[PDB]
């Protein structure tokens, strides 16, 4: 039956059956996980770019790498921002729907450089739930701070 799971470590060592990008706008390369995600699958940025608030998926091999953009706080509002970053998760449901996948691993997205400097574990952690609970798929969250992991786990747990 299906499941959330969290763990701390690098998503580009996830043990999931394909990945999403916390991508960066443009194609880059990026920062943190986007630049981990390039390092590990660099053929599944071959024509990636999309824009803010979508998904692309892209086959490394047979490996699907779906690279969602969310917004960057530093340039949306507080109100567009969501919006964008809510449509970038449904995008990623979607696309793991499409992919018929059993498994997801999934970055919380607009955290970090593309937080507005602040802390949006819950609004990104929230919205994350709000588009994945519509699927079939066993998702792991993956994050590298350990307070984030306690608190993150937790909320798994008020759900089930």
């Amino acid at each position: 039956a299906p499941s959330y799971r969290v763990k701390r470590m690098d998503i580009a060592k996830n043990d999931e059956e394909c990945v999403v990008n916390a991508a960066a706008p443009r194609g880059l390369p990026g920062h943190g996980v986007c630049k981990a995600v390039y390092k590990k699958w660099p053929e599944s940025f071959k024509n990636s770019a999309t824009p803010v608030g979508t998904a692309k998926t892209v086959m490394c091999g047979t490996y699907p790498v779906i690279h969602a953009v969310g917004p960057n706080f530093s340039n949306y509002s507080e109100s567009e921002g969501d919006r964008e970053l809510a449509a970038a998760y449904r995008e990623v449901a979607k696309e793991v729907t499409r992919l018929g996948v059993n498994s997801v691993a999934i970055p919380l997205l607009s955290t970090g450089v593309y937080s507005g400097g602040k802390d949006r574990l819950t609004q990104s952690l929230n919205h994350l739930f709000t588009a994945m609970d519509s699927t079939d798929a066993d998702v792991v969250i993956y994050c590298r701070d350990k307070e984030w992991e306690k608190k993150i786990s937790e909320a798994i747990q008020m759900r089930t």
